[PDB]
Parts: C-alpha cells; sequence; structure tokens
C-alpha cells in the first residue's frame, strides 16, 4: 500500500494539469501550480498512484487551482463581521481523471456552483442538508431531489460507507445550466471511470477556509469530510 | 440623435456575442440571449449603432450573459438575514467592442472580479470608497492605487465628466491574476479603441440586484451610475 | 434587389467572423480581413444583407481566411510541373451563418478535407466526378455514397436547381473524422437554418487558384460552379 | 540506460497528450491514440523516461496523432502517377514537451507547414536543401535565411553533431503566420526547455510516407534522419 506520491508522479500530474487547464482558457499561473494544488483525501488513497491516473481505478484524489479566495470583507458594515465568512468570493479550477472521486464531504459556510469546462461529471448529494448546531437557519431554494445513481459507479475501497448518505445523482456537462450546491449539504462528485479526457469543472464558491479577514477567521475548518481518513489527507499530499 | 436599436441591429449584436462567448467556452445557452442581454446606458448611447459597434468611437454599451446569480440564503444563519443582501454569487460574461465603455458606476453591496477571456480590459477606477449612509464599515485589503491612465482613451462626448473620480488605471490581460473590485468603489472599463477584437470578460461578484430571497431584498437598486443618463438606461435597451 | 453590400455590412460581417476565428483558436491576422474574405455568390445573393446574416434565409455567401497556399514547387522534380497545380497546400477556415450555403460547385485539381470547428455542417455532394477533358484519370477510394437529404432543406429561391445533381447528403460535427472531397465532385454544404452559431470549419486541400508557380499556372480557374449567376460573383463582393 | 517505455509510461503520455489535443480543438478520436502516436527517437532517447517529460532535460521524442493523410490519386490524370507522391494530404498535430526535440531530418517528397496552438516552437533548420539524386528539381520560393540560434539550446547527448547542418533558428508562436518547410530541407524543432506547457503545432503537409496509393507508393521511405539512431527508432516505440 503506497504511502505517497514521488516527485515526479506529482509534477506531472499538475503539469499536466496545468497545462490543460491554460488549453481550457483557465489563469492558471505558475504561482497556482504547487505542492498543495495535488490532492490525495487520505493515506489509503496513494494507491491511486500504483496504477496511474489513468488507470480508471476509483480512488479520492484531484488537483484545485484556485485563482481567487476573495474575502470581501472590505466595504461591509462592521455589524456584519459575525456572517461575513459565509460571503466571500471563491474561483478555483479542479480536474478529476476517469474513475476517481472528490470524497464525500459538507461545507458549513460555503455555497458552490459548478461549471463543467471539459469531460462529463457525475455529482452525488444528499438532498437534504445537516443541521449544524442548534442556530436557526434561513431558506428559499433549497436543494432539489435529482435522480437515482446510474449503475456501475464502482466506489473506492473501504469508503464505499462515506457514499451511503448521497442518494441524489446529477450529470452535469458542458453547456449545461450552472449548478448551485448550497452549504450544509453532503457532496461529491467523480470522473466516469470510462472517460476519455480528465473531467474539468469551474467551481464558483464563497469563500474557501483553509488552516487574516477578521480575528474569528483565524484557521477556520470549513470542509467536513464523511469518511474520517479522507480528513487527516486534505491537509496536504505526501510527497517523496 | 438615433433613439433605439433595430430587431436586426440588436439581433446580430447578442448573437454574435452569444457565438463569441461560446468559443471562448462560456456557457451561454439560449435562454441568456433575450432583450436584457444587450445593453444601451442611456439615450445619449443609441448613437452607437449609427455607425456599428465596429466604429471605434465612445459609447456606453455592452451585453451581459448571466449564467448565474444565486442569493446563496439557504442554509445561512437566521441571524444573518439583515447582511446576506451583501453575499451571493452571479456569474456573468461580459462583451465588449472597440472603443466602447460600461459607465463609470459603483454597488453599495456587489463586490467584482474580472478574469479577460479576451482582448484586454483598460479598467478606470477611484482608490477611495464611497461613505453609503452613517453606518460603519470594515476594511482589509481595500483597493490598490493603481496607475495614470494611458494617453488618449477618447470617452462618450457629454460623459466626459461621469469619468473624473475614476483616477485609477488598469490594464487587464488574458492570463492575468483575478482582479478584485471592491462594493463603493467607483469602476469603468473600456475595449481600447483600436482592438481587433471584442474585450470579452468573465465576471465573478457577489449577487446582482436587478429592479424573493428575503422580503427585503424585494426590487433593490446596488447600480449607481455616475451620470444620471446612464441610469434611465441599463434598465432597459429600447429596440424598434 | 439589394445588389451590393454597405461598408459597415461588410466590415461587422468580416470583423465578427474574425474574431469567431481566433477564438476558435484559428490564425486569423488582420492581413487575411480584407475586401475579399467576404464573399456573395451572384447578384442574385446581395439580398442576403436585406435582413441579415442571423435572418435564417437560404442564400449563397461566406467568409474565407486563407492562413495558408503553398504552390509546393520548390524541390519537386521538373518532370512534375505539368501536374503541379493538382497538388500544393492550402489551409482556410470559413464561416457559414444559419441557412446560408456554399453554391454547388466542382475543382477540377483541388481536394478538400473538413473539419468541423463550431456548429454543424450539411454537406451536399455527388457520389460521380465528372468527366472533365477525354483525359484519362486514375481511382483509388473515390467518394462513397452517403445519405439522403434530410427533409426542409431550403434552398436559394432561383438556384434550386444547380442543387439536383448533389444527391449525396452528409452531417460532420466537430470531433467527427477529417471528410475528404476528392476533386471533379460536385459539392455544396450549409449551415442549418435553425443553428445557434455560425458554422466555422477548418478546410485543408490542395493548391487554390484563384483569378506564377510556374508559367502555365498563370491565371487558372478552378472554382466551376453549377448556377452561372454564383460564377460572376466569386470573383468580388460589391461594397458600397 | 533504459531501453523502452513501460505500459503505464506510456498511456499517461498519450492520454495526458491526446485530452490536451482535444481541449486545444484538434479532432483526436480515440482510433488515432495508439501504440504508435508515441515517439522515441532511438535507443538512446529512452532515457527521456528516467526522469519523465517533465524534467526539461534534451531528448529526441514526441506524439503525433494524425487525422488525415490523403493520397489525392482519386481524380489525378494517369500520367500525373509518377509524381503523385510529392502531392496528397497530411493533417496532424504534435505534442513536444519542455526540453524535447523532434530530431534533425529532411523529406525528399513531404514539403510541411507548421502553426502553432499552445506553447513555443524553436524551429531549426539548413537554409539549403539536399541535391537528392542526379535529376533536376524545380524552384520558386525556396527557404529564406533566419536567424541565429539563440543562446543555451541544450541539444541532446550523443546527437549533438546531426544539428550542425541545420544553422537557421527560427521562434514561431501562436498567431504568427504560416510557416512552410519545403521537402529537401534539414529541419528539427524543439520546445523551450523552460517552458510552462508542452509544445503543440498543426502540422498540415503532404502525404507521409510510413513504411496502396499506387504500386509504386509500396512501402515507400520519406523521412530521412541525420543521427542514424534516430532512424531505428521512428519506426516503433519500445513500450514494455
Ligand atoms: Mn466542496
Ligand atoms: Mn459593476
Ligand atoms: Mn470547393
Ligand atoms: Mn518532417
Amino acid at each position: 500500500a503506497r504511502t505517497s506520491v514521488t516527485r515526479r508522479e506529482y509534477d506531472e500530474w499538475l503539469n499536466e494539469a496545468a497545462a490543460l487547464g491554460r488549453a481550457l482558457r483557465y489563469p492558471v499561473r505558475p504561482e497556482m501550480v504547487n505542492d498543495s494544488a495535488g490532492i490525495v483525501f487520505g493515506e489509503d488513497q496513494y494507491d491511486a498512484f500504483e496504477n496511474g491516473l489513468w488507470s480508471r481505478e476509483p480512488y479520492e484524489a484531484m488537483v484545485i487551482f484556485e485563482s481567487l479566495n476573495e474575502p470581501a470583507v472590505d466595504g461591509l458594515p462592521a455589524a456584519g463581521a459575525p456572517f461575513a465568512e459565509y460571503s466571500g468570493l471563491c474561483d478555483k479550477l479542479m480536474i478529476v481523471h476517469p474513475g476517481k472521486f472528490c470524497p464525500p464531504h459538507y461545507h458549513q459556510r460555503k455555497t458552490e456552483s459548478y461549471e463543467v469546462v471539459l469531460g462529463e461529471m457525475e455529482l452525488f448529494y444528499s438532498p437534504k442538508p445537516v443541521q449544524v448546531g442548534e442556530e436557526e437557519v434561513l431558506s428559499f431554494t433549497g436543494m432539489h431531489e435529482g435522480s437515482p445513481w446510474p449503475d456501475g459507479v464502482a466506489l473506492p475501497i473501504g469508503r464505499e460507507e462515506s457514499y451511503a448518505a448521497l442518494t441524489s445523482y446529477r450529470r452535469l456537462r458542458v453547456g449545461d445550466p450552472k449548478f448551485v450546491m448550497h452549504r450544509k449539504h453532503l457532496h461529491a462528485f467523480r470522473c466516469p471511470a470510462d472517460s476519455d479526457v480528465p473531467l474539468v469543472v469551474r467551481e464558483v464558491s464563497t469563500y474557501s477556509h483553509e488552516p487574516a479577514p477578521l480575528p474569528d477567521w483565524a484557521g477556520l475548518h470549513d470542509n467536513s469530510f464523511v469518511a474520517a481518513a479522507a480528513n487527516s489527507g486534505r491537509l496536504r499530499t505526501a510527497i517523496q
């Protein structure tokens, strides 16, 4: 069971990913292609590189080039500081290879939108949000129900369970309408294992908190993954 | 002095603009190409169509295809409703022809980011925000100073003044970093008059209020144009 | 019945076409955007501009940006001069708006290939080549049969006849294999009248003779259009 | 000294190259992505894979997706068969990684054109053609002189000499005019070692003879590489 990705493996992975992005017209500047864009969700997932990203095997891994992550604090009424973290502007391109996933997780503050740039995205999610604290929350459009998963979705071994709660399915393609994923909703997507290209999608969402706009913003955790193993990973990718 | 755009003029304008968008890989669906995307800022500006969009003359006009404008209310703490309008997710592509402008204006709630897809964008703005009400506002990164205007920027006749306060300049190109324009800041951009293609840019910003997420969101005006004439226009484009 | 295209009409037509080209990644340099790229096939066809290129009306018109047209004479054996004209390298992008056609014609020397860049191309042609002279010609792969025309192909009024001989149909899309159109074959294509974007296609073919590589190449006519009217046009477009 | 490329190495190499192609809008169909597109020029060059394609090391290797290679025999006068091989239509996209080369070689029949799709191409060539046989050859535009090589062009070890005769230099970029390379001219290009993306270029040339349009076309060799070692390779790539 591999426990890390080699330097060559990582660089080629993010270097191909970077060029594929620019071609697809995304402003990926070298500053952004770094030892953090490449993500492996868990020590169990480093086996993704035992056969390669073109192996078509079910693993939790991806690359994320972030071009923007504006807090949007400036100009906001002082009385809005308490809730300023539920706002903000994040823009990032994500690259997922055939068969690979972006593990089941939900965000307390972040609300995301998806725009397929290349390939097809099989989105999985829970139509019901999670009750984060006894506090009262607003409603409006919520998350619709969606469709039944298509047959044959191979899930990473040992993470089979983390997908249970994500009953709703959705197939987003290039050209489709923008898809909104409200905070507090369990989501996860994958690139069809039999894809001919890597899934590529522009994520326009609210601020991305990653472990100072405001003092109370200091190291906030906004990523909550079902499978605990995934949590010990998103933090960084072990590169030899 | 023409006082409206003919049906053919408008359709060709938005239909070229629509195709140009899809080619540049923006998800412009026909639903979005409507009698509203095409905007003429003021009765004084319908003269843009006397010689055409490729006349290279200084006029205030543009097309905006909006793919997303999510309120981001769902999942927000009830106690955040008062400030929920300062958040939200808007995604739109804008097309500005050579010599044309997006008139001087500022938003009280909206914070924008720019990503040049095609061409070059000559951004003009005021380094100081405006004092909207006696209420207290937050700070953090603010707006940097920028550079002096390049010589020879022809401004639309009769609107010469509205650009005065926008002393800071900036030339954003394809590939450059995401450019953030904080709310309360006077902004305005143009496509260089001697351009060979239309300027095209992806605007990722906070919710765009246009004349119901929450009761108090009912018909909110978040667009404040310097030149009053521009105001009586953004509302709609007179098409014969 | 309009008998010419105005300067603004022409410029806007080729200027939108030019930018759409670069966006689709075709090397359209300004030298190429000239008073010749825009083509109207016959005086009967200037009525295309009566309602516009977005009229969706059946007319023979198009724009052709030629990036290459190499004779490929250098390095060729002296003994090959007689047949050097059937060789050469031409590279051009073509833009056809919804409902418009590229009139029925055949080339004696030129053999073309099509690559759909944007939109869909409805190709019409004759499965049998024409007997040009009593001279003996070679064979090999020839032109396959193809399919029946789909219902509802509106043809330009008065040119209805010139399409008779082109019984074979073919719908080429972006991604499809390269389609080869051998010389001596009657062809003509159009952009589906109900298209949402202009048809755009990369034509890679042999040398394009337009009214000196070799003395005998001096002003050669390699374009032979069925409808006589089309012939007196391809020469130039009447611009006011 | 590695003497072959592993299955995974090969696949990932061509799989990334294939998707990069489609993104840049080239019609790369799966049939085209095969155990031949990936090319290693010589057993001395398999060490390219010891550190990877992103090693930035000087090696002779590349991938070539061929979409068209029409003989253009059909419709040609019987009396033209002797010279039909100097004609034809080849269309292919080529992918060269940072620091890698396309070894010095010349073609007796083929004449090529280059169009940079992505990156920058540093083309090297000899301004004088080679005298292939006592036969007489035609002339017209020939090959201009060009420029001095830029300092610091690292050449693959052991092949340093094969570049000597290619004294003329040229830097072709996206948007530049079509570049024509006449047959009988020694050429070779590379992607700048410090490139951020792989060089990608559309090669539109005459028929590409690879070891039956006409009987005398049977297995013709039109590729003549300076370094002998390169010749024993282009034939096939050793994959474990
Ligand atoms: Mn997420
Ligand atoms: Mn604005
Ligand atoms: Mn033709
Ligand atoms: Mn060659």
